[PDB]
């Protein structure tokens, strides 16, 4: 595991609907196979996982059955929304975002070497 | 798989005793998980392979039973030994490496977003 910076907005305000959209940026290397996303809820100290989705990198986001939150993956983002928030829902929202990749082969084929073999008696 | 340069003296005159030695030398990235060795022989244009090893970076290579070949890994590089060599036996003795890798992983932590949502009335 290689750490990586995520960056995302210090406060949003959800709207009057009770939608909230947010940006997880990230430094990632290249083209992942795999890249997973994570929101985590702080309040209270206390920490719940409020939504997962799994994907390729540029392929879209999905979250489980009738989730919270909606997802697009555009490059080294992931721009989150959550609806159906109320007061209550007031907290620290925490993106977790895991890159994974194809294990690394190398081949290499050399040049030969002349092997010479002396004919005795 | 990426392709990995592979040098090896050119000619190499085996012994009375018909032990031949080389060295196979490359430029890897690091630390790999697996590395697989394989030499390979050419003659008349036919190639067959003459052994075969595997093992860990640093960790000593090992052979088939009664091999044709020793090894030693050192490094950047592996010290091919093959005895019991005869006339017919000469011929272009060619090393095939394999460098293998874990897959990378990377974990990004979010500072997070606070939410902040409106109780109406």
């Amino acid at each position: 595991m290689k750490a990586m910076h995520v960056a995302q907005p210090a406060v949003v305000l959800a709207s009057s609907r009770g939608i909230a959209s947010f940006v997880c940026e990230y430094a990632s290397p290249g083209k992942a196979t795999e890249v997973r996303v994570t929101v985590l809820r702080q309040a209270d100290s206390q920490v719940t996982e409020v939504c997962a989705a799994t994907y390729m990198m540029g392929n879209e986001l999905t979250f489980l059955d009738d989730s919270i939150c909606t997802g697009t993956s555009s490059g080294n983002q992931v721009n989150l929304t959550i609806q159906g928030l109320r007061a209550m829902d007031t907290g620290l929202y925490i993106c977790k975002v895991e890159l994974m990749y194809p294990p690394p082969y190398y081949l290499g084929i050399g040049n030969g070497t002349q092997i010479y073999v002396i004919d005795p008696e």
